[PDB]
């Protein structure tokens, strides 16, 4: 029963303030409400450049996220996402940073536009992913439709298009209802 869960968190330049912020609070909500579980997390910022913010060791220890998130700066550069998941799945699910072989892998991608790099993704793909695509840049059907490149099958349960976080089914539940 135990998830290995990595929030793969969107940095960029199009990110106002507050809307980086209520990343970061929804990762803090969907930790709190998942906490003392067989979950365990890490997050990941990804812009330019790809960052672990914390690992699932750091999780383990502190088991407080907003002290796992206090330190986080806002990248504001560009959206390399194709570079971010293929790290993710290389660098971060790896038992120096804290996971657990028995495990079941998820990775939470949370991002406000389309990805600005390319290639393939073929390294994480027996890892379950959900991507959650946030504000205007998804407003018409086929920016929504380069999502589903990134996410496991089907589209319609793996890709979650949103105007706001409050508007999801509320993730921490529906990962145990499914995981
Ligand atoms: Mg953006």
């Amino acid at each position: 029963g135990n998830v290995d869960l990595v929030f793969l968190f969107d940095g960029s330049m199009s990110l106002q303030p507050d809307e980086f912020q209520k990343i970061l609070d929804f990762m803090k909500d969907v930790m709190k409400k998942c906490s003392n579980t067989s979950y365990q997390f890490a997050a990941v910022q990804f812009s330019t450049s790809y960052k672990t913010e914390f690992d699932f060791s750091d999780y383990v220890k502190r088991k407080d996220p907003d002290a796992l998130l206090k330190h986080v700066k806002h990248m504001l550069l560009l959206t390399n996402t194709f570079g971010a998941i293929n790290y993710v799945a290389t660098e971060v699910f790896r038992e120096e940073l804290g996971a657990r072989p028995d495990a079941t892998k998820v990775l939470i991608i949370i991002t406000d536009g389309e990805a600005t790099d390319s290639g393939n993704i073929d390294a994480a793909k027996d890892i379950i992913r959900y991507i959650i695509g946030i504000g205007k840049h998804f407003q018409t059907k086929e920016s929504q439709e380069t999502l589903h490149k990134f996410a496991s099958k089907p589209a319609s349960e793996f890709v979650k298009i949103l105007d706001t976080f409050e508007k999801l089914k509320d993730l921490c539940t529906e990962l145990q209802k499914k995981i």
